[PDB]
């Protein structure tokens, strides 16, 4: 009954959020075991934002130049090290609330939950998708950096995103938990175009499937199409080209709903070529593509 | 930077979710101090769903007929009591993770976060609004009952909703934490019309304000209107009539944005009378009314 954007319970990740101060810069860090991960641009003072030599800047910082607080507790930093665009502060105490976790680099088009924090304390949680251009359409203010994106499976938390900066278009760029930026972005104060924002076609089809599951069926047609046929009438609308894997990924949904995959593409083709006509699908007046096929199966169990 | 539906961190509420079994019925309960709150329709067997005499049904249940589990821990039920449509099982142990909390009955149009659970374990979290007709547009399946809605302020958790049933239209009805249903709904298996779904006009205006804050300004006009004038050209579209309080509530936003409240109404009037014209506002193709003015100020700090 019903369907909306649902983030994972943020409890397993709150117990890992801490405050990190390095000069005038304050932001958030992730405390797992006896290490604290944070964006390396903490060490950057104001006049080091255009082109900062992080090696040179880090050579001037010592362990005591990094103050970490897990609430009122102050963790002693006993060893720092820069890994890609991320810093690894080794604290003397291990987080007793460290959950079963693993660092993973999500693929473009996969969803994850974000826990926007400020000054170490969590502020809110919301679902995000790794756009095809490698940006995320998040909600971040100053001090938001260090906030992580994650997926929760069973008892294992898969961290996949740490916020770093915003782009000139309002969307955001970040890094995986190993320090490598998603996309071609770099942690320098310079204008960085994000690239054309494509639409995750597989997710859209996945979203139409929960529609039919929930009783929204006005978009279903007596039509069908071919895979190549659909991609030609979908590239005009900047849609990710549908592959055979995408078809297979939608297999479980197609098999459950009794609606063939290519029949959905035919229903999607008519939506791109004719619009919504003021109708609505799962409460939305546009085509949603931040619901991955796997997100649908779990919410529509 | 950016703006989307953001729920409160669900950590303070996960430590209070437990499993409740009474016969073939299994659902979720809220464990605060030495009491567990759950919907009274646990005691209802299948053939007691049309018109159940809860007094009669509860007279046949004993303390041992209620099994409560907080994960692998089994809490002993030492005293049960029905309060309105909610049961209060007194367990022998107090929840060590009980947060500072209070039970509150939210007003129609206020938002709250929901933590949909199943078999006692949390599944996800999402933002909801108490619709004017007293329903909520949630996402619930079988076994979802007992899931709570809450707002988090500082360290205090204000529980305001416990899910009970779905309506014939896909929307959901529930109770406050004192057992009283929101709206005229009752916990019986019978068709219950929800009433016309009005639009929280104050929230819509609030949502347009974050728009202008975030750089979406195409909807702003050289026009203005009068309070009575706007309400007449808004009742046709089933919009909550704007009051002077609503105006005052939007004062902080209006004063910050340099846009008078009635000027926003004029911009809203043209949107209702002319549509979106394919444009978009904060990523939405329709007018959003589940962002309360207070939700905007905290997300746009
Ligand atoms: C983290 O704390 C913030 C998050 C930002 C604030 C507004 N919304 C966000 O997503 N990150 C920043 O402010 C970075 C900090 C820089 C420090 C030096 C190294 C590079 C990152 N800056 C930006 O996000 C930034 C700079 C900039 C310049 C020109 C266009 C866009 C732009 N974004
Ligand atoms: C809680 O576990 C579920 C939540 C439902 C399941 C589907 N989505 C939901 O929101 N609650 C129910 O299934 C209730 C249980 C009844 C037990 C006996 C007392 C009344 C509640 N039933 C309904 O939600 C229900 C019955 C019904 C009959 C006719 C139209 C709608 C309708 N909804």
């Amino acid at each position: 009954s019903g369907f909306r954007k649902m983030a994972f319970p943020s409890g397993k990740v709150e117990g890992c959020m801490v405050q990190v101060i390095c000069g005038t810069t304050t932001l958030n860090g992730l405390w797992l075991d006896d290490v604290v991960y944070c964006p390396r641009h903490v060490i950057c003072t104001s006049e080091d934002m255009f082109n900062p030599n992080y090696e040179d800047l880090l050579i001037r910082k010592s362990n005591h130049n990094f103050l970490v607080q897990a609430g009122n507790v102050q963790l002693r930093v006993i060893g720092h090290s820069m890994q890609n665009c991320v810093l690894k502060l080794k604290v003397d105490t291990a987080n007793p609330k460290t959950p079963k976790y693993k660092f993973v680099r999500i693929q473009p088009g996969q969803t994850f939950s974000v826990l926007a924090c400020y000054n170490g304390s969590p502020s809110g949680v919301y679902q995000c998708a790794m756009r095809p251009n490698f940006t995320i359409k998040g909600s971040f203010l100053n001090g938001s950096c260090g906030s992580v994106g994650f997926n929760i499976d069973y008892d294992c938390v898969s961290f996949c995103y740490m916020h770093h900066m915003v782009l000139p278009t309002g969307v955001h760029a970040g890094t995986d938990l190993e320090g490598n930026f998603y996309g071609p972005f770099v942690d320098r104060q310079t204008a960085q175009a994000a690239g054309t924002d494509t639409t995750i076609t597989v997710n859209v089809l996945a979203w139409l499937y929960a529609a039919v599951i929930n009783g929204d069926r006005w978009f279903l047609n007596r039509f069908t199409t071919t895979l190549n046929d659909f991609n030609l009438v979908a590239m005009k609308y900047n849609y990710e080209p549908l592959t055979q894997d995408h078809v297979d990924i939608l297999g479980p949904l197609s098999a459950q709903t009794g609606i063939a995959v290519l029949d959905m593409c035919a229903s999607l083709k008519e939506l791109l070529q004719n619009g919504m006509n003021g109708r609505t699908i799962l409460g939305s007046a546009l085509l949603e593509d931040e619901f991955t096929p796997f997100d649908v199966v779990r919410q529509c169990s």
